[PDB]
């Protein structure tokens, strides 16, 4: 679980978005396995708006934070699992790391800010929604 909370927004796996976050919802896509809600409190959370392919990571299955290499934001085939059938997902970046399902929503920063959250995984692989396109985040 978890969520990037910037400005009025929490952003989090569309996959495990509450019925709150359907009741007030700004914006969702599918294939990016994300969705946006509206909230009361203002999030401390910054967006980067950078290049990099490097970054820390958010792990809750081992309590820790470690150090990636990630690829770029592109399109990857993600086997059938309990909450999507077999597709291709847009947006999403590889880096070799621990991961287990319940570590979805970790956050992945840089030096900039919030790069993305986690959203795949497997055998030593874990995948990040990236979430540095989405300018609308900074804005009202
Ligand atoms: C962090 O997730 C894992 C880690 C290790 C092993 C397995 C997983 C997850 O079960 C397969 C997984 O990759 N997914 C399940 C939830 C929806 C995700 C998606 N964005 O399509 C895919
Ligand atoms: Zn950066």
């Amino acid at each position: 679980s978890g969520a990037i909370y910037v400005g009025n927004y929490r952003v989090v796996n569309r996959h495990l978005a509450t019925h709150n976050d359907w009741a007030n919802l700004v914006w969702e896509d599918s294939s990016r396995d994300l969705l946006v809600s509206s909230t009361t409190a203002q999030g401390c959370d910054t967006i980067a708006r950078c290049d990099c392919q490097t970054g820390v990571y958010y792990c809750s299955s081992r309590r820790k934070h470690y150090p990636v290499s990630f690829s770029k934001p592109s399109l990857i085939f993600v086997e059938a699992s309990e909450y999507y059938p077999a597709r291709y997902q847009s947006h999403l970046m590889l880096a070799v790391g621990h991961s287990e399902p319940g570590d979805c929503g970790g956050i992945l920063r840089c030096q900039h800010g919030v790069v993305g959250i986690v959203s795949t995984g497997g055998n030593g692989l874990v995948g990040f929604a990236d979430v540095r396109d989405l300018l609308w985040l900074d804005e009202e």
